[PDB]
């Protein structure tokens, strides 16, 4: 995240960490076996790690947690990063509270002007390198299609939308991949793509998860 502020340890209960060693990607929790991420996350050997503000200090609020079983959405383009989306099955159910919790899915999409909270482990600079160790937070709204579509001509399918600002300064960047944008309460997007982070003209690109309700209650409810 590159303008944002220090959420403050377990103010985002839903954020998880993906780590196969390190952290890699973000996630969300969003019932007390399941995981959302981005399908450009997509590793064998994952542990979910739960309950995470300093990924590098053993805190006390941590639940380590392997995964079972990694479904990418069906449809996911690694070229166009088209339903970029899928799903982590835990080897055993998280243990919930107020530090670690659930975050609901919408039973609606969210339009243009909606406020919503990003956050994530990722770099923290537009130019050059630095990765935070604690969890960062940065409040964006969503954009305009006309707005998103003219920032990235012939990329911006109906599974996308744009969230930050055009003038540049604030925005997720690699290392966020995966992670949740909450709007109202609710997961309504997945950090997925961007050209640089924090650029003028070049806000974030966000998988739209109103879009695949359907599909993540049919696949929860099978496996
Ligand atoms: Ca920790």
């Amino acid at each position: 995240i590159v303008g944002g502020y220090t959420c403050g340890a377990n103010t985002v209960p839903y954020q998880v960490s993906l780590n196969s060693g390190y952290h890699f990607c973000g996630g969300s929790l969003i019932n007390s076996q399941w995981v959302v991420s981005a399908a450009h996350c997509y590793k064998s050997g994952i542990q979910v790690r739960l309950g995470e503000d300093n990924i590098n200090v053993v805190e006390g609020n941590e639940q380590f947690i392997s995964a079972s079983k990694s479904i990418v959405h069906p449809s996911y383009n690694s070229n166009t990063l088209n339903n970029d989306i899928m799903l982590i099955k835990l080897k055993s159910a998280a243990s919930l509270n107020s530090r670690v919790a659930s975050i609901s899915l919408p039973t609606s999409c969210a339009s243009a002007g909606t406020q919503c909270l990003i956050s994530g482990w990722g770099n923290t600079k537009s130019s050059g390198t630095s990765y935070p160790d604690v969890l960062k937070c940065l409040k964006a709204p969503i954009l305009s299609d006309s707005s998103c579509k003219s920032a990235y001509p012939g990329q911006i399918t109906s599974n996308m939308f744009c969230a930050g600002y055009l003038e540049g300064g604030k925005d997720s960047c690699q290392g966020d991949s995966g992670g949740p944008v909450v709007c109202s309460g609710k997961l309504q997007g997945i950090v997925s793509w961007g050209s640089g982070c924090a650029q003028k003209n070049k806000p974030g690109v966000y998988t739209k998860v109103c879009n695949y309700v359907s599909w993540i209650k049919q696949t929860i409810a099978s496996n």
